[PDB]
């Protein structure tokens, strides 16, 4: 229908997560436990969040490169809806990640961060992958890299290959309309949303003008 | 040189972890928090392991594949020595890990679990990555891929390039002798050791292989 409006909580503690949560939780769709708040606190985040927000997906952003069975539970034991797996994992811990989520009715999802091929994707597809997270590296954004056409055309050719796709990257409103035309799943805002003046509007003009463009 | 010994606590929790470690912290050279430990506990798995074993290369498996100052320097502040970074990230992820390691005398490996090209290892180099771990997926070997031909001539030619190369994913003793005559770094079992009747004795058992094999 419309793309959806992720959250990424990307803080180091709990705590100060719910800074964010406490504004927020209810003015999103996906509620992402981010990288670093995996790292900082553990699965526990994801817990914790889905417990406090039952109703709202909630991502594991463990950005899985092996041990794809393993991992993959531990995040759904501790009652995720979506997990990352990163994009240059063996393709057989892509597998597992998603057998065990079809145990929980969950998903996994492909995080496309740096370095991947076409061929890889088409793989992803034949292995039963429906999701795909394209995405502009944080880093690569500090070094200068932009937005730019050659994203656009590669998520077209990825949703045209039946991914549903997400879009993520230092994403500002005024980046929304780069995107219009295609049937982007989620939209990603950690920084822009966390570290607002008014975290509440700069949500609301997200989801404000995803109505408009679509 | 010798190989030295890696023991990785691929571990869901600091207990299950400690069951390791009061056994084998003694028994070998480096102690990984694994993937699944930094997953299940958090960063604390570092600090709190540092603390028991300061005298120990504590090595944070965190397979950092972007945000790499601000993943790098949790690990870091929690009194890591060394952090990963998974080959497949942006080469500012990398050199962002980088720069954060040197502030605490720590250093990066290069995870290679996955997909690379050498093109990206010339990078790395000159990037000032000086260690890399050539790394046999635990899905892949679940799935049937055997150590062979291919992966010694890989090895050999990143030792080539400048890096301290460490060897691992599922190790037996019995593949040791695949990689005798190359100057491997580190060789890192974790399930040979953690899951092994007598944990201690499979941790002397590799080092008296490696002995044997590289003396
Ligand atoms: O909008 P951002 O601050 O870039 O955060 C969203 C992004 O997807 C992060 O959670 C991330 O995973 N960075 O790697
Ligand atoms: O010997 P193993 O049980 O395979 O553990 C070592 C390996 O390097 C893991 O710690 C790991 O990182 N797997 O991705
Ligand atoms: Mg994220
Ligand atoms: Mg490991």
């Amino acid at each position: 229908s419309l793309p959806m409006l992720q959250v990424a909580l990307d803080n180091q503690t709990m705590d100060s997560a719910y800074e964010t949560t406490r504004l927020i939780a209810e003015e999103v769709d996906i509620i992402e436990v981010g990288t670093i708040l995996c790292v900082g606190e553990g699965v526990r985040a994801v817990r914790d969040l889905k417990a406090l927000y039952p109703h709202k997906i909630v991502l594991a952003d463990a950005k899985i490169a092996d041990a794809g069975k393993i991992l993959s539970r531990m995040c759904f034991e501790a009652n995720a809806d979506w997990v990352t797996v990163i994009c240059c994992a063996d393709i057989n811990t892509a597998k597992g990640a998603l057998d065990v989520a079809k145990e929980f009715n969950g998903d996994v999802q492909i995080e496309l961060t740096g370095y991947w091929t076409w061929e890889q994707a088409q793989q992803w597809r034949d292995a039963g992958i429906g999701q795909v997270v394209y995405h502009r590296s944080r880093d690569a954004q500090a070094a200068g890299v932009a937005w730019g056409e050659a994203d656009i055309t590669a998520i077209k050719r990825l949703s045209d290959m039946g991914f549903k796709v997400t879009v993520t990257g230092g994403l500002a409103l005024e980046d929304l309309p780069l995107f219009k035309g295609i049937p982007i799943h989620v939209f990603i805002a950690g920084r822009s949303i966390r570290d607002a003046a008014s975290p509440v509007e700069a949500a609301r003009q997200f989801k404000r003008s995803i109505a408009e463009l679509w």
